[PDB]
């Protein structure tokens, strides 16, 4: 067995529009062909290129061949490559960047997740003369055509760290690569491998050279094992497979298309010419392939041959099959023989791995396609004698009792031979609907995002299969790029409706969020506001749709039970008998629970705060979330404090003033029954606190002068001298709370610095209660020191504006996110998912798979490349 | 750790005439350089090519580089290449053909012994634009530049049958190549592997290219880890090593130069820029090397750096070292660091294996050579405190205490990296010496002789060593020559003589053969070849000979008084060669012993043939008769001819048979025609009166009849008179199926051993020896080499004559074995030489017991210019 290697993904660019393994299966299955005239768009002097006489120098006797449809197109911004470098790059490299991205995308892996891993690269490639003719301080022009860079550049671009090797063994290049990668894998030197070949003809060089030799079919058809075998027909290809040991695919959960069971390489040495095949040599590689995995010939159902259609090489190839595979035999199980080159020509370095594509595609589509141009088999072989049988039609090849196996052989003109044995993979709607599902798309440009939304738009309306799978597939399975957009939708018509809006550049729409970011992650600050953000709705829908949130609400009710007789879930529910949100000593606990429970919900989706900050009593919640306070000590505090506030009802009062701290401070000098400056929240937002009669007189006092003062709905003057008289009951009710080390940076709005959780004494909480809360300064200092994403953890965003203000004016922060979490006519799961989208799109990562337990990833289309023509004269 | 891969051999073409590993060592020892002007034989437009401002399109600001001496020169006939295919071959491919040839020869292997073997070939190569505008029904101009054909062509021409892979990883291609080879060896997919790389710049392209980026050292000196590091300095090289697993190299007796302990490959990944080096990546590749072979950093003594002499790459490289090998280190045994490129430049695809060559030569010579251009080490590194110490001067590095280990690192511009750990290897005559030389042309034989004569003057020399190595270590080609010498002075005389292009001393023989193998006939003549002293020096010498002689002496012991041993040494009062009853048994015993000598040396007859009594040694040699039975016969019929003396005579007539018969009718007392030996060679036998008359009628028509020194008349009618006792005396013989074909000259047909009855032996004695038309018949059924196994050659020209009048051989060879005053082993060797030199193969090692093979020079290629214009 030993640890057998899986084919985990595939990708191609082949002649005729075949830019997808699916499109190649459709070609094989309709039994079609992709020959076409020489390309009109590569600069070739087509008038002078053609001449019927082989011996005529400098010309080709064939004007048919297999060519890629737009070999010059390339998305260069996508690959961080400039217009000039692109121009200088061989198409072989450009198509490999595209193909290898497709290939990983195809295997259901976010490409970015291979960054830094021992992923390796093994390629067949050679120069065709793209460099040559027309004469770079960056040396784009040596690096753009070097075969060694074709490997390298895939690694550099994708961040891979395994071996990257380019191999030239001619028309076996890609099977040799496969063989090297298995070993690399077999021995742990590579964890996955990208394996293949590229061949894109820059010049008609190969046509002219081989016309000299009379080596080309006149038709341009590669008639494998047919009576007309005429010569080669050359084609272009860029084909790739992704390999991983079977054990490792399972453990990561990657779908396995097939299994490389074994393979062999050899050389046929002293043949009848450097040029010519060797039948003994072929018999030998075949036999050594079978033995290297423990198989006997009988175990193999089909061979996808080298089959070039060369008058001399087909008989040699077939007889060698007849001498190995054909020896034993049920006269009712012959070895099925065909070749891709009949469909799509000879793709040179991409030849052998293209052999694989067909094989793996036959495996998974349960049948063997026909080979073409075989109305009559070549007369130089005994066919109906011995057991090798051309695939004149397509045959069933279905999962049954008998294991399915088939082999690929490839044999270059330098004489190095490969033969790989492929085996079917071992054998293989888990709940869904109702419920919100986030759809996030991204792309490296505006045009790409619009396209990316539109192809997902059209996927979802294919009623086939649906909502959360596309959701999960989008989240765990595509890279997250700079341009992001997100739809929260619970119904597929809803979703396409909003992807369309995105595709259409028509921006807005309610549950549709768009954004742009250059960080792929940030330093997150959770901000816990004071009272003011409460609504009678608050946590209801959440309690019934979210186990994590009801989790904490339930824990809080548990911690608070000895301190009161009403319970938060009951107030959140508005049950008959619910205390109502009028009395501070109900509000402040309820809010603590809510704020603290949301913080929890955020952490569910992997958002961990690097710091917290809190406004007034909000610091208690902040403090519990950094973990400086157990839930019981937090509750003790929040309840002790507010029960007192409720005793002080009528004794004092508070107001917001549309003015700066200093102006307010000159204004308050005639008083002391009202040295407020309770709170400073921004330049035009300052709270003032003290005896009613000095407040009324001071506030009225600037209705003259037209300075805005709004009164805050509160029955007491906190952060003022009118607080001094509850100090003892407080330090009493609440001493020997036991504060601990903070897991998270706690920046205090009272002390105006980071505070070890150990300093969060009962005396500190008194100070909180007693002193001006320095809210704008806190936020400002945090933005000065690098923090990037400011998230208000409340029922309604009361401090967002204040945050946008403090960030705005602070050195270097025109790249920062401020977000709330719930609003008044919009608390509930999808509202919250909307906040997270809003945070996501400006750079904060969320683990969306939490919103989708049970869901299974839908296979998605690949990146929407935004191509431009690159090509030199 | 257990059975890693031995490097058993080394080969190179580097700049400055550096065409031999030891010349490479000469260079590292003297701390020399190979910088030179741009070559004037490659068709570059030198006048326009060079210009000091980097910005200027089309040009280089550098005018110096490392280049080969004869990049265009190739011996195409040697490799079976047509002068057309050759002009069209990338120099990279031609040099790879030559250096791979040398590599195997450097190993002490006959490169023909690898034909049909699983030897694999793993090379770094890339296209430099050889054909790209000169401007061919054979495909020579396509196959001639294909990177894949540079490996494939090695396998095609040497009959090698393992994987042959071309690999382009840029600057690390060779080390990648190495890694892949080691894997294929470790898993038994190849038995041996040729590994290395090739780089030959056909066009100034790289120079124009890396000028435009100011990447080139102004100077062109690759100042690795130097203060004044300036950029690359490019060079050409072709460099190979021969790998194989320790255990195989021990089985075949291949000398192990060093050991590839451990090895790893990785990638920069997403670093600072596609062609930029990554420190983190260098750290990880080092640590994977160490961890995959069970070593720890402190177990390594030296590092052969990628050391390109770039201002930006060296500190990165050195800090990686300083971060893995130095970190912990003893103050006292720090890591020695140097780079071959200080010496010879960046040789590109070949850079890695060339570093590797450096490392091994350093292993063989017990020292680490100095790195150059380090008067002041770069200050961007911190040599100050700890582990890394630049090889400012040569350092001793000898076998002994700790195992010696060094690493070679290599880092391509494509970001693929390589770190490989190399460890040290584990723990006369007075007599004649045969020296065989061979080559593919006569010019080349003269050169090979020439170069071996030079070898043999070096005080030291060792005749038998050079002999042992010429014989067991080199292909045997078409043109062949041989000297049989007992001293150095005389060997040199002989070779010099072959190299002079004319003339023979007896000790020297030349030949041209198109076979490397013959179908041998052993011929066993009769009375005539006897000479006093015959066996002697050979008894005292050659025990194979003495043993059979002794074996004959037992056999004959119940049958006579005298020892055959005694007759050769001429013992006081020993029988003497004047009477048949001695002469016959002695010749039986000598011929039979000589036949065991030839077989000693691996010459096994495919048929034997006999003249009259020589059919008895024939029949024993073939296995039809035991030694006892054959002795009964030889003694049996010798004894009846002493009792027939003076009764008859015998005489050669120089006339054809038919006409001899036409003259024999009036005397049927000579049903002579005793023997027919050729067209003017017939033997007559009978009553002495009758013979006198016939002779006197002969003389008198001017027909020459001489008389034979014999007193009896075998094959005559007089013999009917003794048939009696012959059968009584000679029955009880048990013929026995023979291993080897017995072509009878009595009956003229291959015979079947078991027909060799007493009654057949009587016919032998009575009927006429049809010797000519026996040999002609053998010659026509495709037998090819005729060895007269006798002590003087008595049928050789009769056999020559018979062979020329037979369709088939323009080309047979006929040699004898000894001569009258050339008995002795060195006479016998020059006899085998003569036969060898025409295609009979000989196990010559047999002549040099206990010798030790001596390193030789490689094939002296006869090169012509090939270049496209
Ligand atoms: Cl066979
Ligand atoms: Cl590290």
């Amino acid at each position: 067995e030993s640890d057998p290697i899986a084919i985990v993904s595939m990708a191609c660019r082949l002649p005729g529009g075949v830019n997808t393994p699916q499109r190649l299966w459709e070609l094989l299955r309709e039994g079609g062909e992709t020959l076409s005239g020489f390309p009109t768009d590569r600069g070739w002097d087509l008038a002078r290129l053609h001449h019927p006489d082989p011996d005529n120098p400098g010309t080709s006797y064939v004007d048919k061949g297999g060519f890629l449809d737009d070999a010059a197109g390339f998305d260069a911004e996508f690959f961080g490559v400039s217009p000039r470098e692109a121009a200088a790059m061989d198409p072989q490299q450009r198509l490999l960047l595209e193909t290898s991205w497709e290939l990983v995308e195809n295997a259901g892996i976010d490409p970015h997740s291979l960054r830094g891993t021992a992923t390796g690269v093994f390629l067949g490639v050679a120069k065709f003369g793209y460099g040559e003719d027309t004469a770079d301080v960056e040396g784009y022009s040596v690096t753009g055509v070097a075969p060694a860079v074709a490997s390298g550049r895939i690694s550099y671009t994708m961040g891979l760290e395994g071996p990257s090797i380019s191999v030239d063994t001619a028309c076996s290049s890609s099977l040799v690569a496969l063989h090297l990668a298995v070993e690399s894998l077999r021995k742990g030197e590579s964890s996955m491998a990208v394996v293949g070949g590229a061949a894109v003809m820059a010049t008609p060089g190969v046509f002219v050279d081989f016309s000299r030799q009379r080596a080309l079919a006149a038709d341009g058809r590669s008639k494998a094992f047919g009576a007309g075998a005429d010569g080669f027909g050359f084609s272009e290809g860029v084909t790739l497979v992704l390999l991983e040991r079977l054990s490792e695919a399972r453990r990561n959960g990657h779908e396995v298309l097939a299994v490389v069971r074994g393979s062999a390489l050899n050389q046929d040495g002293a043949s009848n010419g450097l040029s010519a095949p060797s039948g003994p040599a072929q018999r030998r590689v075949i036999r050594q392939a079978l033995e290297s995995c423990g198989l006997e010939p009988g175990d193999v159902d089909a061979v996808e041959a080298h089959g070039t259609g060369t008058a001399l090489g087909d008989p040699i190839e077939a007889n060698a099959l007849l001498d190995t595979y054909g020896r034993d035999r049920d006269a009712d199980r012959p070895l099925w023989l065909g070749s891709v080159k009949s469909n799509i020509g000879h793709t040179q370095a991409a030849a052998g791995v293209t052999g694989l594509l067909k094989v793996v595609l036959a495996l998974r589509n349960g049948e063997l396609p026909a080979t073409l141009h075989v109305e009559e088999p070549t007369p130089h072989v005994d066919w109906s004698s011995g057991g090798v049988a051309l695939l004149a039609g397509n045959q069933p090849w279905r999962r049954g009792e008998r294991t399915r196996r088939a082999a690929v052989s490839a044999f270059g003109i330098s004489g190095t031979n490969a033969h790989v044995i492929v085996e079917e993979a071992p054998e293989r709607t888990t709940a869904h609907d109702g419920r919100p599902v986030p759809l996030v798309v991204s792309a490296r440009s505006t045009a790409a995002l619009r396209a990316q939304a539109a192809q997902i738009a059209e996927l979802l309306e294919r009623p086939d299969a649906d909502l959360a799978g596309v959701g999960l597939g989008l989240a765990t399975t595509r890279a997250r790029h700079e341009h992001r957009a997100a739809v929260v939708a619970s119904t597929r018509e809803e979703a396409v409706r909003g992807l369309r809006e995105i595709a259409a550049g028509a921006a807005t729409a309610d549950a549709v969020v768009e954004g742009v970011t250059e960080v792929d992650g940030r330093n997150v600050v959770f901000l816990f506001p004071g009272q003011g953000s409460q609504w009678a709705g608050m946590g209801a829908e959440l309690l019934s749709s979210s186990p994590v949130f009801a989790g904490k609400i339930r824990a809080c009710d548990e911690s608070m039970a000895p301190m009161q007789d009403w319970k938060v879930s009951d107030v959140l529910r508005q049950a008959p008998g619910a205390p109502g949100l009028d009395r501070v000593d109900v509000v402040q606990p309820v809010l603590f629970a809510v704020m603290v429970s949301l913080a929890e919900l955020w952490r569910s989706y992997g958002v961990e705060p690097a710091a917290v900050v809190g406004h007034s009593q909000g610091e208690i919640a902040a403090a519990h979330v950094a973990g400086a306070l157990t839930l019981e000590d937090a509750a003790k505090l929040v309840v002790g404090r507010s029960r007192l506030m409720r005793s002080l009802s009528g004794e004092g009062g508070m107001a917001a003033v549309a003015l700066g701290e200093a102006a307010v401070r000159e204004r308050l000098r005639p008083w002391q029954d009202r040295l407020s400056v309770a709170a400073v929240n921004g330049p035009r937002s300052v709270v003032v606190s003290g005896e009613p009669g000095a407040l009324r007189a001071f506030s009225e006092d600037c209705a003259a002068e037209g300075i805005r003062v709004r009164d805050i709905d509160v029955d007491y003057a906190s952060h003022s001298p009118q607080i001094e008289r509850v100090r003892e009951e407080l330090l009493e009710t609440t001493g020997d709370i036991a504060p601990r080390p903070a897991r998270v940076t706690f920046h205090s709005t009272v002390e105006s610095r980071s505070m070890d959780g150990t300093e969060l004494d009962a005396r500190y909480w008194y100070r909180n209660l007693r002193e001006t809360v320095r809210f704008a300064d806190a936020v400002t200092r945090l933005a000065e020191s690098g923090y990037d994403a400011f998230i208000e953890v409340s029922p309604h965003p009361v401090v967002v504006q204040a945050v946008e203000e403090a960030v705005e004016e602070a050195d270097g922060a025109e790249d920062a996110v401020v977000v709330g979490s719930l609003h008044r006519d919009g608390g509930d799961l999808s509202a919250f998912l909307r906040s997270m989208a809003t945070a996501h799109v400006s750079g904060v990562d969320i683990r969306w798979d939490v919103a989708l337990p049970g869901a299974a990833p839908f296979a998605l289309p690949t990146y929407p490349f935004q191509r431009k023509r690159y090509w030199l004269q």
